[PDB]
């Protein structure tokens, strides 16, 4: 399903995501807004490596879920990356809050650095009541 903006940041907030390992709720939605639109069914192959991007955090299957066809890969998240893909974001984001428990914390996604890291966010939750 495709969230609108408030919509997510109240849900978000609801699984306890403001201020999970310091990040606050606005970075987690600068996260979605730039990896699937805010989009639970978005996947993207990576022919170059074989892995695919699952969901609306775009998680990859190289480490965090398990999809069968990614060669050497693990699954940390211990779920089938089709859990990825459902409406209910709850499973995603139990994944989400083991990605960040990694040393590179939010950084382990490359979009974030480019167009989330040291920019004004607060846009991404303004007027949302949270
Ligand atoms: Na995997």
């Amino acid at each position: 399903k495709v969230f609108e903006r408030c919509e997510l940041a109240r849900t978000l907030k609801r699984l306890g995501m403001d201020g999970y390992r310091g990040i606050s709720l606005a970075n987690w939605m600068c996260l979605a807004k730039w990896e699937s639109g805010y989009n639970t069914r978005a996947t993207n192959y990576n022919a170059g490596d074989r892995s695919t991007d699952y969901g609306i955090f775009q998680i990859n299957s190289r480490y965090w879920c398990n999809d069968g066809k990614t060669p050497g890969a693990v699954n940390a998240c211990h779920l089938s990356c089709s859990a990825l893909l459902q409406d209910n974001i709850a499973d995603a984001v139990a994944c989400a809050k083991r990605v960040v428990r990694d040393p590179q914390g939010v950084r382990a996604w490359v979009a974030w650095r480019n167009r989330c890291q040291n920019r004004d966010v607060r846009q991404y939750v303004q007027g949302c009541g949270v």
